[PDB]
């Protein structure tokens, strides 16, 4: 019921990345909310259980395929599908617990991992924090397999752990960020992996709080001010939400659009 979209590490290009990333903000967002030209996901608050999932269908070069199942309300991958088996992370109250009982209804085998899905918790399982993980084409294609093999012994917890980062990064981050999809974009072309840079975990650590100063913005401009990091690790000051419309595609839902006093 919930919308699919694919996408195959096989051969992917620049183009194919783009279309599938395009793709998934087009189903994450319905067009109803638009703060500064950027797209607020759908409030949890009353949204129907049928519209609170979709589904990402990854194949790979190896002719394996899973199914991420992402939340639209924070774009968070909450769990996947490999064949018979399904696996969610733990929840964070008791209706997401109800909801994700709508995800992967006639699988024949359901876990529900016992430790939550932030990243916190996944660099602790992985022994490596996002920093020292590399990112691209070649990290996805063996996520995809990672995952794919886990019911059956062949994926180490420490791997498994490894797979999902790299997955949200380059799926639910690069959602978030047209600056975090320009960097998958880049490994892409050149087929070149590597670890993202500060420019990328400040971002990454950052989202809430943008979306938030944002929408509470006085006409765009921050009540205080947002501290990120240049590539080199650099501060780079952030007071308006002006310089972020190139960087920011997507905010989760912090308050209401006030009632915009117009001259």
């Amino acid at each position: 019921q919930y919308p699919i979209i694919n996408f195959t590490t096989a051969g992917a290009t620049v183009q194919s990345y783009t279309n599938f990333i395009r793709a998934v903000r087009g189903r994450l967002t319905t067009g109803a909310d638009v703060r500064h030209e950027i797209p607020v996901l759908p409030n949890r608050v009353g949204l129907p259980i049928n519209q609170r999932f979709i589904l990402v269908e990854l194949s790979n070069h190896a002719e394996l395929s899973v199914t991420l199942a992402l939340d639209v309300t924070n774009a968070y991958v909450v769990g996947y599908r490999a064949g018979n088996s399904a696996y969610f992370f733990h929840p964070d109250n008791q209706e997401d617990a109800e909801a994700i009982t709508h995800l992967f209804t006639d699988v024949q085998n359901r876990y529900t991992f016992a430790f939550g899905g932030n990243y916190d918790r996944l660099e602790q399982l992985a022994g490596n924090l996002r920093e020292n993980i590399e990112l691209g084409n070649g990290p996805l294609e063996e996520a995809i397999s990672a995952l794919y093999y886990y019911s059956t012994g062949g994926t180490q917890l420490p791997t498994l752990a490894r797979s999902f980062i790299i997955c949200i990064q380059m799926i639910s981050e690069a959602a978030r960020f047209q600056y975090i999809e320009g960097e998958m974009r880049t490994r892409i072309r050149y087929n070149r992996r590597s670890a993202p840079d500060p420019s990328v975990i400040t971002l990454e650590n950052s989202w809430g709080r943008l979306s938030t100063a944002i929408q509470e913005s006085n006409q765009g401009a921050f009540a205080s001010p947002i501290q990120l990091q240049r590539r080199n690790g650099s501060k780079f000051s952030v007071y308006d939400v002006s310089i972020l419309i190139p960087i920011i595609a997507l905010m989760v839902y912090r308050c209401a659009p006030p009632p915009s006093s117009q001259f």
